[PDB]
């Protein structure tokens, strides 16, 4: 049944490249502590160069998960309160209208008039500050979801500031090194730039990511699949891990409020599991993603979780699953971008598969 790993993302996932012409592949199983890795196609169509374990992909807006994961370290080190306000840590924004928004509101979407990107002419250090203090509130605050990277990157450079380092030394120097992650990068270094994978758009032209204001924080991070797999396993089993980074990945499965069948967490979507199939689409579907949301309280407090997270760049697609209770995860990166619905529908038959 082991042997079955394999065989069943051969069968659910291996027909996507073919389908969607995609270059390439990595698809990752946790189980049981036990790590499968499954690799197809090229990291780079131009040089006939094989995906493989030192392959680095970009994770677009499962980035958001590090985020997350930063924000509950910091609030465990005491650095901030998710009942601060962003003014009290960028001085900057002290007594303006964004600063009744506080943390945990911002990390989740919910200061009730933030869209899905900046504008478009928002690009430099002082445009952003800008942008933020101009801004007024539209919908009462905390009662609105809006799936935003300004909101959640606004949340990252406070958590940087909380830790007075830059959000990219925030991962870099301390996140990324307590959980044990040896290829994960804001920016990718010199001497890892054979190994980072050209994206390839809808027209097959390969590309990469570009700057943006707050990027990072909102949808910067590169990754391999064996560190995103021990990313998974941090979330799945994280006894073994520092007592702080324990703290943090505990923070980010603490639903916050639901939309009908979906929690959100701090960074993960989170579900009652088993979930079915639809209630994992519909969590991307063009309501939820694209549009504001009236949010409720937790009603029913699910006992047995599962939580995910989709990303995607212009030329990458990324998904990531986990279940805690069945100790299983799955990740899958690639340098294509392919309907959401498809990763989730692969993932869901291979997960379903193993028990
Ligand atoms: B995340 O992946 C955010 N998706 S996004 O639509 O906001 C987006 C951000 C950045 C780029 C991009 N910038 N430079 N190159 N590509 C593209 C798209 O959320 P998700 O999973 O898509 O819902």
């Amino acid at each position: 049944k082991d042997q079955e790993i394999k065989k069943l993302v051969d069968q659910n996932f291996k027909p996507l490249l073919e389908k969607y012409d995609v270059p390439g592949m990595a698809v990752g199983v946790i189980q049981n502590n036990k790590k499968y890795e499954m690799y197809y196609g090229l990291q780079s169509v131009q040089d006939k160069k094989a995906v493989n374990s030192n392959t680095i992909f970009e994770l677009g807006s499962v980035s958001k998960l590090f985020t997350a994961t930063a924000g509950g370290y910091a609030k465990n080190k005491g650095k901030i309160s998710f009942d601060d306000t962003p003014g009290k840590y960028w001085k900057e924004l002290k007594n303006t209208p964004i600063d009744q928004v506080n943390l945990l509101q911002l990390a989740t979407y919910t200061s009730g008039n933030l869209a899905l990107q900046f504008p478009d002419e928002v690009q430099t250090d002082q445009q952003v500050l800008t942008f933020f203090k101009d801004w007024k509130p539209k919908n009462p605050i905390g009662e609105y979801r809006q799936y935003s990277n300004p909101s959640i990157g606004l949340f990252g450079k406070v958590v940087a500031l909380s830790m007075n380092k830059p959000f990219d030394q925030v991962l870099e120097k301390t996140i990324f090194p307590a959980l044990g992650l040896k290829h994960s990068y804001v920016n990718v270094p010199k001497t890892q730039m054979q190994n980072y994978a050209f994206g390839y758009n809808q027209e097959n032209q390969p590309i990469r990511v570009n700057p943006g204001p707050l990027d990072a924080p909102a949808y910067g991070v590169k990754s391999t699949l064996p560190d995103m797999l021990s990313f998974i396993h941090a979330n799945l089993n994280p006894q073994k891990y520092p007592t702080d980074i324990q703290r943090a990945i505990n923070e980010t499965h603490q639903g916050r409020y639901q939309v009908n069948t979906m929690y959100q967490a701090l960074g993960w979507e989170e579900f009652s599991y088993p979930a079915t199939l639809q209630t994992l689409l519909d969590s991307n579907s063009e309501q939820i993603v694209m549009k504001p949301n009236k949010v409720t309280a937790i009603s029913k407090e699910p006992s047995v979780k599962m939580y995910h997270k989709t990303g995607s760049t212009s030329g990458f697609g990324t998904y990531v699953v986990f279940i805690p209770k069945e100790n299983i995860g799955l990740v899958m990166l690639t340098n294509k971008r392919i309907p959401n619905e498809e990763r989730i529908k692969a993932a869901y038959v291979v997960l379903n598969a193993i028990k």
